[PDB]
């Protein structure tokens, strides 16, 4: 920033070699932080043919105001990709962020995954409605700043992420306003003088976000970008899954899961102390001596 | 009643024939009411017997709200009454419905646990809770918070204040803070007024997540005091109980689609302008990968 300019909303970035505490400290001044090289560069090419087929048989709708005009989304990545269900979600350093924001001590593992999404925004995609990703617990919102985390997104790019394709226009610190409301005319008063910034990355970057931060997809200017994304949602263990990760994955694949991505997509329970009591378990059992996993 | 004698809170009590706007009245006023005949003596009777088997088979802890109670979850497998006429209480949809489905979404409820709960001779009483504390920030939105859980709590039998009937604190979903109940935290610990849910078996009363409460101490020396405890969480949260993993597909493609959704055999579509459905498969419901039409 020239002297004088005004200074845009800071929007940190760390090479995924960097410390745990380093980019969680990021994390929780700005709500968001970008990890250069989450993915590995052949890593994430070998995603992106994996799932190329299941992308081609997707229709685009063409029509309206909703999330889904001239957006692709598909969440069977586990199915669909041996890269990403072998080596994409065993990062040591996702997992290490996730302990930050969600586990607490004794307690084990307080997180599990809610989507694996890939999003491809069409050439010609109207912006996506500003929104918080708590949204998706309604009363998340009325806890306001001082609440607790719910969600947070590891948003990684498939497909490079510019200003004109439709990169993810992100407004750091949207998660320490005071009144945490629905981005509307109506409903928040800073409409129309939100300061974004757009989140402008290479295949295999990744940005780190929490569900309380304002963004959205933007415009898509161009005719032949297919501006395509990888989202690993992931929530606290009390929330529940948008997918139904443990009746659409294969027991197959499932027993090839480490412990911990067995827990993550449901075939795994965990304990919760207040007495104690695993949450999706089996009359006081880990769901998995029922599936076969523990032997 | 009783002779100046201090009078006790009042637990309302209606028939499972008035009219559930009635009896969410009542439950919006205290955040707990008792309904008699929930479910029949005859339904109550043949439950009690086909889960008699695996609460036989249950060794007692002696040594905690384990302590000396029995706590038995496979409803579902082990008794025909409980999924074919008990999961299929119309007022308890109802009931639920006033409580947590918005317009044009379909169920926004589900089920959390379906647990019973046999409270041994000589069994402690349990702490003082709120059942929303499985959900740990949910007392931080205090009483204007929505509903996260709702107990429909039925006597299997008989509920008395000598075998430990639940104490029950009648709008304590309205204080000012929700806090746990402990001497650090809760300005009112010890000074805490309890009733007793006095049912007959069949009978069963709805309670609020918000509601103080604890199971009773038995002091007697023969009342195993059996309980089974329907409890409903709202769609996005998470359920104690995996059932769509443990409960087998024959009995799910046995049960009615509102069944099916309790159960996560099938899913629910949420709006926010854009939809979605919660405990889906890939923009589309569980249901159909499951076989469920
Ligand atoms: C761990 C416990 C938790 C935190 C949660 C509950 C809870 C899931 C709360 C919601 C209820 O609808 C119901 C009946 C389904 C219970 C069953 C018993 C347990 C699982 C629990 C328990 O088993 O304690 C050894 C407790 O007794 C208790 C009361 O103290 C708890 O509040
Ligand atoms: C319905 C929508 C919901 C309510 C929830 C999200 C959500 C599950 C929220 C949490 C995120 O980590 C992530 C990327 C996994 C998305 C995926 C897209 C949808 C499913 C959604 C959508 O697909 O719109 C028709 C939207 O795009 C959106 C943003 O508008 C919504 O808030
Ligand atoms: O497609 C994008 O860039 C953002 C996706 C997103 O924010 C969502 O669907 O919740
Ligand atoms: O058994 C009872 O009466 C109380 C049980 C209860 O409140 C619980 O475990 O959450
Ligand atoms: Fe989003
Ligand atoms: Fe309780």
């Amino acid at each position: 920033v020239p002297r004088g300019s005004h200074m845009p909303p800071r929007l940190q970035r760390f090479p995924a070699t960097a410390s745990a505490d380093e980019i969680f400290a990021a994390f929780q001044e700005d709500g968001c932080v970008v990890i250069e090289g989450f993915i590995s560069p052949e890593q994430v090419a070998r995603f992106s043919q994996e799932v190329d087929p299941a992308m081609e048989k997707i229709p685009v709708e063409v029509t309206n105001g909703n999330s889904n005009d001239r957006t692709k989304r598909f969440s069977k990545c586990v199915i669909a990709s041996p890269t990403f269900r072998n080596e994409i979600i065993e990062s040591d350093l996702m997992h290490e962020l996730c302990d930050r924001v969600f586990s607490k001590p004794g307690e084990g593992m307080g997180y599990h995954f809610n989507d694996n999404m890939v999003i491809e925004v069409q050439p010609g995609a109207p912006a996506q409605r500003l929104h918080r990703d708590q949204e998706l617990y309604p009363w998340w919102n009325s806890m306001g700043p001082a609440g607790p985390e719910c969600l947070i997104n590891f948003f990684c790019a498939v497909t490079p992420f510019t200003e004109e394709n439709g990169a993810t226009r992100l407004v750091p610190g949207s998660h320490l306003w005071p009144e945490f409301t629905q981005i509307n005319e109506r409903d928040c008063p800073q409409f129309g003088k939100i300061e974004t910034v757009p989140a402008i990355m290479q295949p295999g970057d990744c940005y780190l976000m929490s569900g309380k931060v304002i963004h959205g997809a933007g415009h898509n200017a161009t005719t032949t970008d297919r501006r395509r994304a990888l989202a690993l949602s992931i929530i606290r263990r009390e929330l529940r899954p948008v997918q139904a990760f443990s009746l659409s994955v294969p027991m197959k694949l499932a027993r090839e899961m480490s412990e911990r991505s067995q827990t993550m997509f449901g075939f795994r329970s965990s304990v919760q102390h207040c007495d104690m009591v695993h949450f999706w378990g089996n009359d006081g059992k880990d769901i998995a001596h029922h599936l076969g996993l523990i032997s």
